[PDB]
């Protein structure tokens, strides 16, 4: 058996291949612009149950893929016993020039969910949950001085996406409903240490905040920014920021959540998208269309009136504020009352 890589430097595997005289090809999960997700069995190990993540062979996907190992290093020396929700590694190995890294195996993410649901959103109950754990996570890496910087719904995972076929209740079709709501944190390989070196842009754009935007530095509030956008998304099944470019962003921005704070704009050197201290667009373009005909205030998303909805958009406002100072920190958020909602078995990490 010759290694084989495509014409893009894709691994070729097959059932039934071993990697390491160890890992044994099962099943396909996933693919991307980085590589194959696969599904082994671990010979040296009992058969345990393997995701393993083949990088393609191209230098600079190696390098990126040596980055998440040294980090995922990191992460694990501080949380030895496994407890803060992140997906840590099991192995990692350079194969003919795929790096592959091995991780306990998990269910959908959570926009694959949300997309075989045909993005009918989670219930209120889930989104909290979820909420809570993503908070949870996150506090941690916080606290040990760590920024995620690439927050979404596809790099977050249900350990297990087993689900209930219902009939909804006010529409005229079916509602997959996942049977329990535990997740995992995903994809570090863009997690940065205060005491690294700050690349100007983070974030993939939908959840990236407007610090980042007007270049003028960040650092874990980045975090917060894209779990409100996350959640957004969990409780509605669309995107909060449908968006392609900064200044179009930037106006989705205001539309939504009010006037960028003018000493923010007063502080960037990104003067190109404001004219008399008011950001400036055409109104009449297809993105100013585009954006008048379909954003709305943040409140106006609400799907009831009652207690914990009013407290969900409270909560996500205040992960939304523009100025990073001024954001939450997930230390404060999970002292927010929208979580009262919880269940004991949610709030003692007992799913
Ligand atoms: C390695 N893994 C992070 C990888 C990087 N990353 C965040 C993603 O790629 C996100 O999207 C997927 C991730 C997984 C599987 C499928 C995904 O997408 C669907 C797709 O590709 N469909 C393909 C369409 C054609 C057929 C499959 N990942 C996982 N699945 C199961 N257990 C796992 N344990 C750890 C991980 C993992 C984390």
């Amino acid at each position: 058996r010759s290694v084989e890589d495509d014409k893009e430097g894709h691994l070729v595997c097959r059932i039934g291949d071993w990697l390491q005289e160890r890992y044994e090809i099962v099943g396909n999960l996933g693919e991307g612009t980085f590589g194959k997700v696969v599904e082994c069995l671990d010979h040296a190990r009992g058969k345990s149950q393997v995701a393993l993540k083949i990088i393609r062979n191209v230098g600079k996907y190696r390098e990126a893929a040596r980055l998440e190992i040294n980090v995922l290093k990191k992460i694990k020396e501080k949380d030895k016993e496994n407890k803060f929700l992140c997906v840590l590694m099991s192995d990692w190995f350079n194969f003919h020039g795929h790096m592959c890294i091995a991780f306990e195996l998990l269910g959908k993410n959570t926009f694959e969910f949300l997309k075989e649901n045909n993005f009918q959103p989670y219930p209120l109950p889930h989104v909290r949950h979820m909420a809570y754990q993503l908070c949870h996570a996150l506090r941690f890496l916080h606290e040990n001085q760590l920024t995620h910087t690439d927050l979404k719904p596809e790099n977050i995972l249900f350990v297990n996406s087993e689900f209930e076929t219902l009939y909804n209740e006010h529409k005229s079709c079916e509602e997959k409903s996942v049977k329990n709501t535990s997740i995992r944190v995903a994809d570090f390989g863009s997690a940065t240490f205060d005491h690294e070196h700050h690349t100007t842009i983070v974030a993939t754009r939908h959840y990236r905040p407007p610090e980042v935007i007007l270049e003028l530095g960040w650092a874990q509030p980045c975090d917060v920014w894209s779990i409100g956008c996350i959640l957004f998304e969990y409780y509605r099944g669309f995107t909060l920021f449908q968006t392609h470019e900064n200044r179009e962003h930037l106006v989705m921005m205001e539309k939504i959540l009010g006037p960028i704070p003018s000493h923010m704009i007063h502080r960037t050197r990104k003067q190109k998208y404001f004219y008399k201290g008011g950001l400036v667009w055409d109104e009449n373009s297809s993105d100013g269309r585009y954006v008048k005909e379909n954003c709305k205030p943040l409140k106006s998303y609400m799907l009831q009136d009652s207690l914990e909805h009013v407290q969900l958009f409270d909560l996500m406002r205040r992960m939304l504020e523009f100025d990073p100072a001024q954001r939450i920190t997930l230390a404060e958020a999970l002292l927010h009352p929208f979580f009262a909602g919880l269940t004991p078995e949610e709030r003692s990490f007992h799913t």
